[PDB]
């Protein structure tokens, strides 16, 4: 188990344009294309991000490339972020891949509400901020998806997700 697998298993797979928890357009293994509640501005944006005229639709291929670049792009932004590098840092692998699946998520943006969990888990008290994770929204949102990365986090291991 790894990144890759996590993410593939969290986000699913899906070739045509759909619409995501929150409703927005996204294709692929959770690649979000935008906000907007224009189909065309979303087949825009993909085919933007493809660079061909995709008409809404992508091959497999595409969707692992779209996928490769955006685990790298959640990675390096954590790094370059002053609140989230030192807790990455101070984390094992496999709580590091829990850190990089609420990222690539949610956005490092709403990233920030999530201060106290995140100095709880530098801290290494693991039950601790299990709890305090489950309260929030996205929680109350992705319940299921949630209890994987939490387990994840509160372990240790990858048993949610084997
Ligand atoms: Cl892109
Ligand atoms: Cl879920």
């Amino acid at each position: 188990m790894n990144i890759f697998e996590m993410l593939r298993i969290d986000e699913g797979l899906r070739l045509k344009i759909y619409k995501d928890t929150e409703g927005y357009y996204t294709i692929g293994i959770g690649h979000l294309l935008t906000k907007s509640p224009s189909l065309n501005a979303a087949k825009s944006e993909l085919d933007k991000a493809i660079g061909r005229n995709t008409n809404g639709v992508i091959t497999k291929d595409e969707a692992e490339k779209l996928f490769n670049q955006d685990v790298d792009a959640a990675v390096r932004g954590i790094l370059r972020n002053a609140k989230l590098k030192p807790v990455y840092d101070s984390l094992d692998a496999v709580r590091r891949a829990a850190l990089i699946n609420m990222v690539f998520q949610m956005g490092e943006t709403g990233m920030a509400g999530f201060t106290n969990s995140l100095r709880m888990l530098q801290q290494k008290r693991w039950d601790e901020a299990a709890v305090n994770l489950a309260k929030s929204r996205w929680y109350n949102q992705t319940p299921n998806r949630a209890k994987r990365v939490i387990t994840t986090f509160r372990t240790g291991t990858w048993d949610a997700y084997k």
